[PDB]
């Protein structure tokens, strides 16, 4: 680990200041989370983060359900992180 083939989504398009508890208590509403990283970014520039669920079922639910909701006002990207 920490990130697995199917079970990590590649969430884009996040406010710079989201923290991983943010991150955690939105995506983890379809399952149980294992780790999240956010990519390290200039303040006021989008940013990326890997989300690794439990199970590969969720992980392909969170892409389904959670693409292209709004998240602190930007409409985030989900797909799989590979
Ligand atoms: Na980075």
């Amino acid at each position: 680990g920490p990130l697995g083939s199917m079970k990590t989504i590649l969430v884009k398009n996040l406010p710079s200041d989201t923290t991983q508890e943010e991150v955690l208590d939105y995506f983890s509403t379809i399952g149980p989370i294992k780790s999240v990283f956010i990519s390290e970014k200039q303040a006021n520039t989008p940013h990326k983060a890997f989300v690794t669920y439990k199970n590969e079922e969720e992980s392909k639910k969170a892409q389904k359900c959670l693409n292209k909701t709004i998240f602190k006002n930007h409409t985030i990207w989900v797909g799989p992180g590979k």
